[PDB]
């Protein structure tokens, strides 16, 4: 209830005890002559002030030192070669042992685990038990604070194991270390390379589910390369625990518990280091900064979760110190009950670099039920805000699963969520940059306020309705999502598509259209268009598409793809830059542009070497049945403030602005234009009289030599500019006169 802050930090500084009776062990003359006798400890030197027993109540054996656990004894060989064993002190009350052994192998393992618990007396004792062997090789289980009898009897206290090594400590794959309620333990070797079971937090009796439960590996001294292999934390109850390293920390399989937590803490920047009465000095330590060169990498994450339901989930976590934290190719799992269960995986002044699939109830999509609210969750740099969350690997989110990130920076590869639906995919702690670069939306409540998504997809819901890709905050200024691409959704109804709820400007490149699902583009005031701006189905296209805008603006070169099968609808101010829209019939018809409060324009002195002429500034291509004789709407117009880029175009001249307006546009049939027909040489005469369908054109070149250089208009073509229309009056194709009228020059400024 306390904390595990407190409680390392209140055991890390106490005076040991205050044992009388130190017994004095000295391995003498023998065991300093043979370097492969294979000794014992117990039978050959510790069961001569170790005595056995029986504790009355429930137990199995009983070991303590000598007419109780309130005496220290030690064993000083320091030139003692060979190889030993313990092999079978199990349930070991005691106090104070410290067994010095230079130069000797040691073996915790032969046949028989080991135990090393106190009791829970008044004096509120601690065992200290040392080694100081040179190497250790644990080789088979040791329970460290274990439960002493059967439940009853006497209680357990606390306890320290410290094992310092001096050339390393490996470990047997059954040897699961299993430490407990109130255990410690300290290593200070090099290499330690625990090849089995941790286990931090078991249950202490049989039932005790409210535990609190702490521990503690603190492997501080480790000079070489510390390698777990397989945690477990936790155990029906909500056991807190923490592991103070060396700035490298390779583990692989991770198994917390639901209510579990974690703390592996990196070292700091220049490594550790009738009367009154005082009490000394408790030193305690806040959650500090871990250095530079601090890496922890847990390459697999797991999570066992089953029991009872609560009304809330129940928050697993690991609290990283380290400035870096890479999760491997195994990835996060996320075992989920009923009810949501949820992980933390924080980092308080790191960074975090997931490159594995995020995976729940292990599978990759993993579909969760509505009351099971799978939360993953990601902190990367909280007290320094500078710390990214950079996931290289594409994830993969089912339904019901909410990933959110509170990072500085929150890079991305890839994100599918359109699979399941129902995913609150939060960002709402993001400093200033999401770097998303692929993103599979149905049922979607992001919120980011500063992003580029380079890459968009937004896929319908089936046929049900009511979920729908939802940007639920602001999206600011610097903004941009550089592809759209929507697909084509389901019949006659639009049940999938995007909305917004806030933002002023969005840097949109290029879009695709798609029937049947909705770009609706709420509140955001200057959503710019920079290229190709056409349907998913380019070329047979169908059905209806809500543009449903406030504002748009649209550049340079972005080409449109206009028809009656697209509604854009405006309710702001509309500008067009030099851009070439081009429409389609669909039948004779000319799709009119709805415009509903301005549309204003403005060009350049856009002249190019395709045509000689200007670009073609509006263009209507496959109007072949386009309908003579008949008024075709353009675009509907309330304000035409129509301008270039200055009062005349190639420099300045005096020319009123809106009828060079009617000279860039173009009618395209034949594969040519039918507004004006450029005309240049002897060559373009075959395909000025494909256009116009005149074999005037066709067999002399010669017949027409008004055109070295110059164009004409085709009448027959009426078009408005003025400040309330722009209109199509196609009313004849007819054939041009040489010398009569109808005809214009170049600019020749190419």
């Amino acid at each position: 209830l306390l904390g595990w802050g407190l409680k390392q930090a209140e055991e890390a500084n106490k005076t040991p005890d205050k044992p009388d009776k130190v017994w004095r062990i000295q391995a003498g003359k023998g065991f300093n002559e043979f370097p492969n006798k294979e000794y014992d400890l117990y039978k050959s030197l510790l069961s001569s002030k170790i005595d056995g027993g029986w504790d009355w109540g429930n137990a199995a054996t009983h070991y303590w030192i000598k007419g109780g656990q309130w005496n220290k004894l030690e064993v000083d060989m320091k030139d003692a070669v060979g190889t030993y064993k313990l092999s079978g002190l199990r349930n070991f009350t005691g106090g104070d042992l410290d067994v010095n052994m230079q130069k000797a192998t040691l073996r915790l393992g032969q046949f028989n685990g080991n135990s090393f618990t106190s009791y829970k007396d008044s004096a509120d004792r601690t065992t200290r038990v040392d080694f100081n062997a040179k190497n250790i090789l644990i080789d088979n289980f040791l329970e460290i604070n274990n439960r002493v009898g059967s439940g009853a009897g006497r209680k357990a206290s606390s306890t320290v194991l410290t094992l310092q090594a001096s050339e390393g400590i490996t470990s047997s794959k059954n040897a699961e270390i299993s430490l407990y309620d109130g255990a410690t333990l300290n290593l200070a070797s090099n290499s330690v390379k625990l090849n089995g079971n941790v286990w931090m937090g078991r249950l202490q009796y049989v039932g005790a589910y409210l535990a609190p439960s702490y521990s503690t590996i603190n492997t501080s001294k480790v000079t070489g390369e510390v390698n777990f292999n397989h945690l477990t934390v936790g155990d029906h109850n909500a056991a807190q625990a923490g592991i103070i390293a060396s700035n490298k920390t390779h583990i692989g399989t991770l198994d917390l518990w639901q209510s579990a937590g974690l703390n592996i803490i990196a070292p700091p920047e220049g490594g550790y280091k009738q009367k009154t009465e005082v009490q000394p000095t408790q030193v305690i330590d806040g959650p500090f900064a871990g250095g530079k060169d601090t890496v922890v990498n847990i390459d697999r994450i797991n999570t066992k979760a089953d029991g009872t339901i609560k009304v809330g989930g129940f928050k697993a976590s690991l609290t990283t110190n380290a400035a870096h934290l890479n999760i491997g190719k195994g990835g996060v799992n996320l075992s989920n009950q009923a009810s949501g269960r949820t992980l933390l995986v924080e980092n308080l002044t790191g960074n975090i670099t997931v490159d594995g699939p995020l995976r729940v109830n292990n599978q990759v999509g993993g579909y969760a039920l509505a009351g099971s609210s799978a939360n993953f969750e990601f902190k990367a740099g909280v007290d320094t805000k500078n710390g990214t969350a950079t996931f290289n690997n594409d994830i993969s989110l089912g339904r019901f699963v909410n990933l959110k990130v509170d990072a500085h920076t929150a890079n991305f590869k890839g994100i599918d969520t359109g699979n399941g639906g129902f995913n609150t995919l939060d960002f709402s702690g993001v400093t200033n940059k999401v770097n998303i670069n692929k993103l599979i939306t149905a049922s979607t409540n992001v919120a980011v306020k500063n992003f580029n998504i380079n890459e968009l997809i937004v896929k319908t819901n089936g046929v049900s309705v009511g979920e729908y890709t939802h940007f639920s905050e602001d999206i600011g200024s610097q903004s941009r999502i550089n592809t759209v691409r929507l697909e084509t959704g389901t019949r006659s109804i639009f049940s999938g598509g995007v909305k917004f709820k806030s933002g002023e400007k969005l840097v949109i490149d290029e879009f695709y259209y798609s029937p049947w699902n909705y770009f609706d583009a709420r509140n955001i005031k200057n959503v710019e268009i920079t290229r190709k701006f056409a349907s998913s189905t380019p070329e047979n296209p169908w059905g209806t598409s809500k543009l449903m805008f406030n504002n748009l603006t649209l550049g340079q070169n972005a080409v449109m793809d206009y028809s009656q099968f697209s509604n854009l609808t405006i309710q702001g101010d509309f500008i067009n830059n030099q851009g070439t829209i081009n429409y389609l019939v669909r039948g004779g018809k000319v799709a009119t542009l709805n415009v509903g409060n301005a549309a204003a324009m403005m060009f350049n002195n856009d002249i190019d070497s395709a045509t000689g002429f200007y670009k073609p500034l509006i263009k209507i291509n496959s109007a072949q049945d386009l309908i003579k004789n008949t008024e075709h709407v353009l675009l509907k117009a309330k304000i035409i403030g129509y301008g270039n880029v200055s009062t005349g175009t190639n420099g300045i001249s005096n020319v009123n602005l809106e009828e060079q307006f009617k000279e860039r546009l173009a009618l395209y049939n034949n594969n040519n234009r039918m507004d004006t027909c450029v005309v240049r040489n002897t060559d373009d005469i075959k395909a000025c009289g494909m256009a116009i369908g005149n074999q005037s054109m066709v067999n002399n070149p010669d017949n027409y030599k008004y055109l070295i250089g110059k164009a004409w208009k085709n009448i027959g073509i009426s078009k408005t500019a003025n400040g309330s229309k722009i209109s199509v009056y196609y009313l004849g194709n007819s054939t041009p006169t040489e010398n009569g009228g109808n005809t214009t020059n170049l600019p020749t400024n190419t």
